[PDB]
């Protein structure tokens, strides 16, 4: 028995995990997703082609499906980074934060991308070009704090399948899109990262830019077991692509801080804090080297931080090292 | 709509290539029920997660069932038989024409591995003109001693392509003229023709190889992987992606320069890469691209087959990261 | 609000108490039951060799069984002539009947361009069905769901999904005649009209005029007086699909009126009154037109006998008014 | 999925029955038709700032413009009546001329199920190429080289209803073709196929009885006499054109558009819809008359010419030219 994701969210919505304004604002995000996908398979055929300019586009399409929740406004990137959707519900109690897109780089989407969502429930409210200026977005910063007013975090993975990855917060669950029907399919239920994997996941091109306790840690994982197989090394340069890969497969994935970005790339709302929290309702771990990535409150503007996550046994090894 | 522009089918730019008498209209037929076959690969791969729960390594079985998808799509045109995979190895179809003017070698999935195929796979092509028949459904020894002999990379390989199922889908054909870049239009059911005569940059400052087996490489090729990590006098080291799907990283590669190597390795003396299956085609398209395709020492291209699921290590892409590797190999 | 969705749209109404959870959830099947019987319509000459309305009649009493699953059981009231076979669903808790017609004809001749699923729900005051061709309800539950749908007292909401140039999702929960398109990029019905209206006069006849010499002759003139060219000089246009969602949609969007009387042969029409005729009259009447048998309103017809008929008059207000001055 | 469009021209082209050249031509001309499809389907949702008929036949002009570019150049022939502008496309060659009505009818109410894009490719005696209006000189050209009784090489429709169906006929018989919603081809449904040789089914408009001459008048309410079998004919009529024809042509009967006293000669257009009909049928067994005369054998001297157009099964057409004698 197929379940769609409409039937399996009215289904949540029925037995009171989640009310019907979330239903509403969950449905339109998986309706934007499946707009964003098109885009995507299609941008070589649109184009007759930068991955910053369907950045703005999938905006646009999220705003529209969202605009009967709320009013979105954009918080602009003067950085290589993706500029962030930021949807405020009319009502006052939800505030989705959505990436639409993993990355500003052609080189980085050329198999994969995705966007990215966390759902706060907020104690203050916030949105007034679609910009939002400095005000708004300290604002944002200060309202949404995922150690405490996360309620729901996803991703949708454009790749050689349609992936829409969530956890309302009990569990993960995997629907994918069927190309035949334009339906998200429930495919996998409680999804479980292994605890241990040997798979890494790091831009090793940078390893001359990174600290000394890290490389020690790089160096040993190429060292064969007594079985004689060293860790292996995948690297896709998408976010989620990588992320996705390790939820499923388990190893680690990493974003470390460098002689050039001293406190990594990854912005810790943005990015780093709903798959932090995806991977440990997954049952992995995600920190920063010393601490749990949930446990940082937000409190700057453009706040980075350096991020391992993955399978926790991968995680807590790679914190020896740097402890 | 707006101002107006042109969108080119595949089938429409084959029968202009037969038009120009490029290619024959048999050759036309086989191009054409390829790329059919790819299109109906494409939703198997999109929907495996949703058909894994009934039916109608699971990359393994996919493997199967692209192989028999591609020979209903080719039974128009000849007979196929399936190259048994070896070890962890694909399966291979081999097509050959009624006719007896064309062999198509096919690749029907870039690995059998799950991780390998996590976002991105492809299917790999050959078309060869044969000088004899081997089958005029598994080919034994016999078949597949014929094979070799008669598919010569160097000198009888007219075409070659792949098709990459990723977030777009994307076929791409070298019929011996240039690389053209087809995008499959999800909305429509074709490939629309979105690049021509492609050319890979001569140079890129991104390397792709699995740096896990770094430990069991030859001394020479350690020191080509650490200096690449030296920042220049610019501060920017070269970068490094690794999909772990040859169709995706060779793609990459082709598309914004670089660098792909599958060394060989204490474990694997000559490289995983099979020679006839999936180096020649790839060496093949990088070639009529601009590039290079090297096994660290020498052309791959000029390696003659001599035995099935022969392998050789490979080092493919932009023309000056390739000649910089094989200086550091010499 | 841009674009809206059936199942963001199903969400309001119940945030509003419109509707209940139960229902949203019996709405939202239906709606995907009508998604998949859609694709049926489309792909059928494939899937018999890459042709019967009735084999697909029967398919798609299945694919709304299996779609409405979760929310109760499903029989058939099989069909006694040329009639499309009923799917009847029984919510688990009670509170809710569904009357399904899966298409709206079992001939091809008349679904060579459209066809269409029918559906009214009914609040029952007992149960009818129990446990589980399994399908086939025997006489006995068949009478029990006649006696419960009381078109006039307990018909809660009513649509129909037209399969044709583009596939069309109408529905009445009470309060105004609800639009939707379904986005065949997407997979999803999206909102594309809100509280339609059907226009209250209309030049626009929908009859079969092949039986005309069957009709009684109180209606011929009724027809022939629509030829006369008025002091316009433009008589009334004449358009008949043969299928009655297309021509019925038609008739709401641009007015008129649609008529499947009795004549000689079929002495009390051919329409099925509970099957056919309620959900309609139902939606035609939240619309602001009216559907009439041509002397009384359908709505207060009581269903008495199982495959009951009657003749239907429907559209625009004044059209129906005008032919029932002339059966009086 | 099983014979494909793409697949069955390929062979055509390869048996040496079409050129190369043409199969391009037919190739780019089933990619229009399945994004006019598309736009047609998604047209109320489209509408909504992200209704009318008159707006998507211009967007299918372009649309057909854009996949036929790479053949030849398109102009538009307008008619600023009610009639669809045809766009019409010509090989950079010389060696064929489309002639493409882009939907069936500009009325929202004749679209309400059904409607389709009609074609026929010529094979021109002379150039009439040079915002792409044709003026008036490229007009009377394009109509001096288009002659449906010689050079109308190739015909077809593609209805959009509750089916997507490429109707197509180069001149061997007429074969159907199936859009797959599922995978976005369209495939071989059906070959050769042929219109009964009659069909108790008519398909007229009847509000405009009293403005039909009294030999019409007559045979209209024969049609009304149950035989001695007690069954009248049927009537039917979308008045979408394409769909009222393709019912016809697979089920039989006959479809009719008269001449009257609001419309002397005809509605429908002698070049732009009714000889690419008219070659349809005959390619299928049946017959397309103007009520006293073949269709293919009028030939088309203005611009807009009009006629009366009976057409379908053979007999029920012969039987209607009996009473217009």
């Amino acid at each position: 028995e197929i379940i769609t994701l409409t039937s399996w969210l009215l289904q949540q919505e029925q037995k009171g995990i989640i009310d019907a304004e979330l239903t509403i604002v969950l449905s339109s995000i998986s309706m934007a997703c499946k707009q964003i996908a098109s885009l995507v398979q299609r941008a070589n055929i649109s184009n007759l082609e930068d991955q910053k300019k369907l950045d703005v586009i999938s905006n646009e399409v999220f705003s529209n499906c969202l605009r009967s929740s709320g009013r979105t406004g954009i918080i602009a990137s003067e950085e290589e980074d993706v500029p962030v959707a930021v949807e405020e519900s009319y009502s006052g109690n939800y505030i989705v934060v959505f990436d639409p897109l993993d990355g500003s780089s052609n080189l980085d989407a050329a198999v994969s991308t995705g966007s990215i969502f966390g759902i706060y429930s907020p104690n203050d409210e916030c949105l007034p070009d679609n910009t939002l200026g400095t005000e708004e977005q300290r604002c944002i910063v200060n309202v949404c704090q995922p150690g405490s007013n996360l309620l729901a975090a996803g991703y949708c993975m454009y790749s050689s399948s349609v992936i829409f990855v969530l956890t309302i917060g009990k569990g993960v669950f995997v629907f994918t899109l069927d190309p035949l029907y334009g339906e998200f399919v429930l495919t996998q239920e409680n999804l479980q990262i292994p605890k241990s994997g040997k798979i890494y996941s790091f831009n090793e091109g940078n390893y001359k830019l990174w600290d000394e306790n890290l490389k020690k840690y790089i160096d040993d994982l190429k060292e064969p077991g007594p079985s004689g197989k060293p860790y292996s090394a995948r690297y896709i340069g998408s976010l989620v692509g990588d992320f996705h890969r390790t939820l499923l497969y388990g190893g680690i994935y990493g974003y470390p801080r460098d002689k050039k970005s001293k406190n990594g790339k990854l912005r810790l709302l943005y990015e780093c804090a709903p798959m932090s929290f995806i991977v440990e309702q997954a049952g992995g771990k995600g920190s920063d080297g010393h601490q749990r990535v949930l446990d940082i409150q937000p409190t700057e503007i453009h706040q980075r931080v350096p991020l391992y996550i993955g399978s926790t046994e991968e995680v807590e090894k790679v914190e020896k090292y740097l402890a």
